[PDB]
DNA sequence: GCCGTAGGGCCCTACGGCT
DNA sequence: GCCGTAGGGCCCTACGGCT
């Protein structure tokens, strides 16, 4: 797969390790054929710190680098017989590019150690944006720097900001004239200072020990601050190996945390999800209108909101639509959206999809100045930092995904429960954990099934950590003539039916369990979930069954770990703080959704007041306009001689003729007097903290009766 | 393996489906009665076992797979008692490629599996390809023809809710178990065999290697209209002659391939895929002034609206259109790694962005003033265009090079100032001859430039539609000292892999089948043009080796012309003159109806302003007349009876804003009122005189020749 | 191992006309 | 065994908490 140059002189010869063949495209085009070589890798590479001796060598890419440098490794190294005297590390400039760097560097160190020291290893720096302002072009290398500048350029003659998710996305000359041309390039030399301090740093971030890694996050983080970026960064183009690993790994881990794996506490959506649901609402794809194809929403959410490859956007939009994964689906689906047998939905190309009615409630009131918008990834479009979520989607559905130094897992809850539960907290602020558990009995799943005890549920709700045991629903039925058989008709959340059956059949071939004649899956669309275990003559099933809960996954544990995002930060929280934050949302939403309904009833009546005057001094107005000539001077004639403002003169001249009927004069005073009542219901909702929190209560009772459904998981007490 | 079997292991009750791929082979696992119904996904088209050498099929992956699941053996060792299903259902997606797939399956079945068909084992399920809905009524339908019939057989006062079904993935497992797999409702067809020699006659004919025989076939059972062609009675039994399934399925497919996939219309020189991309670029305001948009965004847009087939071919075609070494005049704009001469494709949709070239606007010029014809799309939710206003001879400009069924096209790109000069010559003299046109149109003009040998090949091409041209890489010979020399290649023959080309060269040298050479270096780079180097062994002869290479490699390669296109709906082989007249004809009409449109809307705007003239001059009496009108219906039937104003007049009067009762805005009217009565004039003239119009068309093709007119690249060595 | 967002990229196959 | 539209699809990797 390697692409080499013409030369065979190690001194001047070099090599750019790139992400892929896609990015390594622009690379082979803008290079100098005589002296620069390219090596296409594949995505993230094996973090050699964690994996073993035999498996580190069987890695195909690690061998293509070994061969290419032609040195061997460990103690059979030989820096004498090296093909290139410059190993450049050119990874895409976005965050994931840096996590690559760190792996490559990791590898370089533990095997090709003497190479970093002799200064042969290097780091390339390709841009990640290109702001334009006339003849002015700027090159910013990460989201943080773009914040700064996007606010330093007072002038504002309009910008056209680019952005370069890959290397494949640059013209093959932008990538010579910013990254490869040995007369402009800011190539950074990898130098080794303090070998004892490297070995701690590697162990910290590439080492198995998860804790020290997390510590290291809360130690070095920086959340909402623009005051960062400071400063000098010495005008020399070398970099300390530690000074960089330390940085680039964190620039990564922070990103994976604030906007990737974990949910906001209000809406409860990781960013990919929140974007999809918005991108649906935008393009109009609502529940009343036809299904729209899936590569039309996935290609449209990519190019408008969310800069990452499809097999992430789609496989995510999918779950949101499944009834076995989302307790309350947010996406209605047409097509093969996959099964509980581990098989996955049919490709983007086939399936169609829209909103569910319940996802309109997340977006209710979103265009009405409630939540805040941040510019998308390229300054062309306007997107949401969070949605008005008029239900606690965080709990209601609950998410779970792996980050760095921390992971999360939150079970889904019944909504009538969650709402009866929040209504009680707005009544009583001082509420106790145990009291809330009268309304909110605990996890309600999609899959149904059973939970064995509040001993592990109570633990979770109180702290945020607790093991919950899950047992499937199973009947011991008989079929006459002497024999019994088992029937499972509900299963544990997140369990591969067909993978389980295998681990059951496995223990039978291997005689690790006795009394089973045959195994069978009889599940099908009309008989719901149904797995049948044929059991031997009489030998008591109750013991094999109570053996099946033990050995296999007919019984497993939800390891809870409630870690959401509160005010931009990864805070581990409990049942109560989840509701206090989510209700603070509703309180704030419904608040601004009144300051908005207010300033509009205000200017509309500001309008109407000029409308009523032009009616009863009518023929005075007409000969006032007709005498006038231009539109610049027709504003003047009515602002002076009738005492009317500007937004009251324009909306008078802009008015049509059909309004001059004798019926609309008496329809205005009655629409105007529908306003003075409507404004009276606003100003005494702002000066009254209580009538508004009352109103929130009113809307959420509505949300509960319209959508709120029955329990699925039965809790077996004791 | 790869096979999801069923519970019961008793053949005579157990059936296995064969679906196209895992995607729709899971809309099935989720529909099935896992007790008796077994699924085996394939993986798209499986090989055509007639066009195949025996030892190959015994090494194909999805054939060894079916043999196992049946469990019967093949040919001479085929045993029928050993079968594990007594119903092998062919169940492939509803579309036209599931048609093709179906013929390749039966063809295999018939070749080695004959005994299996012959005892009523092989069946054929019928999955819907549509689902129109008029309130209560849910009708299904299984091809595009059957749908046109039904869209003219309904009193459309319900308004349709048509839904398509690209595959089985697009189907919820219930509405597929129902319609297609339920022993209660389902309508499987049993595969019977009649005259064995009349079967064997359709297999070596349809799925054979006799290209002529198969085209003839097409030309005979054609149908293109198709008006309202035959029905009845489809014998109310669920049987089906094999020798008939080959004929309609294969034909009904080669039909779709030919008229709407792999062959270019003549009026705009575009396959349907292309037309679809460029239209969709036009729909999103993705013109050359606004920014580049991510590839996924367009391709995902074009696919859900216009072209229901894979991204992989929508993209790769969108790429060919944007790269300067294939499209002589690129119609798309490249921002990214959009490939190289070396045979290396672009970067997945998520990387690259794009928009229209300026030249593409000419194609899509006037597409909105009613000039070309607007059809429905594949799901009847929206409008798409049948063909573009193509304001330049795109077919010949850029050409095309696609493979249909039974036939194949190949047209080379031409220089554009040549083409319009050639078209202008035709407009002045309907009878102008081939030779006379070849004084403007010297020959093919490539993006790789280079040379051609003679016109005796060019000339056969243009006068019939067939002919063979020879293509010469632009070589040159130079010295590097002292005494020794070397050969430099600045341009290469349109459409060869400059890397495999070099590779080939190297091969003849590593195995000693050509003498003279010593070193071979590729030295092309972005900044310094194309350039490939050969080192001469001193004293040896350079002209001899350069000639030797032309023969023994793709240094000298040949483009055989085959000018086949879609004329008036059908595959016609055409010459240079025909290609121009039809295109000119198109250009004549496109203009004629633009003019018509402008005029209708010029009179519609004129009757408006006319009632706005009774309105302003008579401004006063209307005040008194509206201040008395109460309702809205009474304020209309007033100014109709008192000022002879139509309904669109008393209307566009109640529609009026008071800000126009100002002083200067009584002249804005008359000033452009007269300008309009005079503008109406300019158009009726164009419409009444055939030549006045035709002259206008001339000056518009001229306008365009000066803007996008550019030098020739390919040179024409005389011989 | 396995979950869920994210990096990354390769093979079969049909079809016609040509060395 | 290649030109270009079309059918179809599977695999390596990181990251953290738990059997
Ligand atoms: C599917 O099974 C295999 C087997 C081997 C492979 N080897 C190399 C590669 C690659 N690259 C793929 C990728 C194939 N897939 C990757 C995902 C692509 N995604 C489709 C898609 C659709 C749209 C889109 C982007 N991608 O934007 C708007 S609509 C389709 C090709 C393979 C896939």
């Amino acid at each position: 797969k390697l692409a080499d140059c013409s030369s065979k002189s190690p001194e001047e010869c070099e090599i750019f390790l790139v992400e892929g063949d896609s990015a390594g495209g622009s690379t082979k085009s803008g290079r100098d054929s005589r002296t620069q070589a390219i090596l296409p890798l594949r995505g993230k590479i094996l973090n050699v710190e964690k994996a073993r001796l035999d498996r580190i060598l069987n890695n195909n890419e690690i061998r293509q680098m070994i061969t290419a440098f032609g040195t061997g490794i460990g103690g059979d190294f030989d820096l004498a017989k090296a093909r290139y005297h410059k190993i450049v590390i050119m990874t895409d400039a976005d965050v994931d590019g840096a996590h690559i760097r760190t792996l490559l560097l990791t590898f370089f160190y533990r095997f090709m150690r003497p190479l970093i020291e002799a200064g042969y290893v290097y780091i390339a720096q390709p841009p990640l944006y290109k702001l334009t302002q006339g003849k002015q072009k700027y090159y910013v290398y990460n989201d943080r720097e773009l914040d700064k500048l996007k606010s330093e350029l007072n002038p504002t003659p309009k910008w056209s900001i680019a952005r370069y998710k890959g290397l494949g996305e640059m013209n093959a000359d932008q990538l010579w004239e910013t990254t490869m041309n040995p007369e402009h390039r800011a190539l950074l030399q990898v130098k080794l200072e303090d070998a004892i301090e490297a070995d701690q740093t590697f162990e910290m971030l590439m080492g198995d020990v998860v804790e020290n890694r997390r510590q290291f996050i809360e130690d070095n983080a920086v959340y909402a601050n623009l005051d960062f970026a400071e400063l000098p960064q010495s005008r020399i183009n070398e970099r300390n190996i530690t000074s960089e690993m330390r940085e680039s790994f964190l620039d990564y881990a922070m990103s994976v945390i604030v906007a990737r794996a974990l949910p906001d506490v209000r809406d409860g959506l990781k960013p990919v999800h929140r974007r999809i649901l918005y991108g649906l609402n935008e393009q109009g794809m609502t529940p009343d209108k036809s299904y729209k194809k899936s590569a039309r929403i996935v290609g449209d959410v990519m190019g408008k909101y969310h800069p990452h490859g499809d097999s992430s956007i789609y496989e995510a939009m999918v779950r949101m639509a499944q009834d076995f994964s989302y307790r309350y689906p947010l996406v209605d689906g047409q097509g093969n959206f996959g099964s509980m047998d581990g098989d996955g939905a049919a490709a983007m190309r086939f399936t169609e999809a829209r909103m569910t009615k319940i996802t309109l409630e997340l977006l209710r009131d979103i265009n009405k100045d409630t939540i805040d918008f941040i510019d998308n990834y390229d300054g062309n479009e306007r997107e949401p930092s969070v949605l008005p979520a008029r239900f606690p989607n965080l709990l209601a559905n609950g998410a779970s995904g792996i980050a760095v130094g921390m992971a999360t897992n939150i079970p889904p809850h019944n909504l009538t429960e969650l709402i009866n539960g929040v209504l009680s907290l707005s009544k009583n602020p001082d509420i106790s954990i145990a009291e809330l558990m009268e309304d909110i009995e605990g996890p309600d799943f999609p899959t149904a099934g059973l939970i064995l005890g509040k001993s592990g549920i109570r633990r979770a709700y109180e702290t945020g950590r607790g093991s919950i045991q899950m047992r499937s629903r199973a009947v011991i039925e008989e079929r006459g003539g002497g024999r019994q058989r088992i029937v499972v008709t509900e299963i544990p959340f997140q369990v591969n039916k067909a993978r389980m059956i295998e681990k059951i059949a496995e223990l039978v071939r291997d005689k690790k369990i006795d009394g089973i004649t045959d195994l069978r899956d009889e599940t099908s669309l009309r008989t719901g979930v149904r797995v049948v275990i044929d059991v031997r003559k009489d030998a008591n099933a109750s013991v094999i069954l109570n053996n099946l809960y033990k050995q296999t996954p007919l019984q497993t544990s939800f390891g809870v770990n409630m870690i959401a995002l509160v005010n931009g930060r990864p805070k581990l929280i409990n049942l109560k703080e989840a509701l206090v934050h989510y209700l603070e949302h509703q309180k704030t939403v419904v608040r601004r959704r009144t300051q908005y309904n207010l300033r509009k009833a205000k200017d509309r009546a500001h309008i109407l007041e000029g409308l009523r005057i032009a009616l009863d001094h009518i023929d005075e107005i007409i000969s006032t306009i007709r005498e006038s000539d231009t539109d610049k001077v027709a504003m003047e004639s009515l602002q002076q001689r009738f005492k009317l403002s500007e937004k009251q003169a324009q909306a008078i001249l802009d008015m049509r003729l059909r309004r001059l009927t004798g019926l609309e004069r008496d329809k205005i005073e009655a629409e105007y007097n529908e306003l003075l009542n409507y404004i009276s219901e606003l100003e005494t909702i702002l000066a009254d903290e209580e009538v508004l929190l009352q109103l929130v209560r009113d809307e959420l009772t509505e949300i509960r009766d319209r959508f709120g459904d029955d329990r699925r998981t039965e809790i077996q007490l004791g």
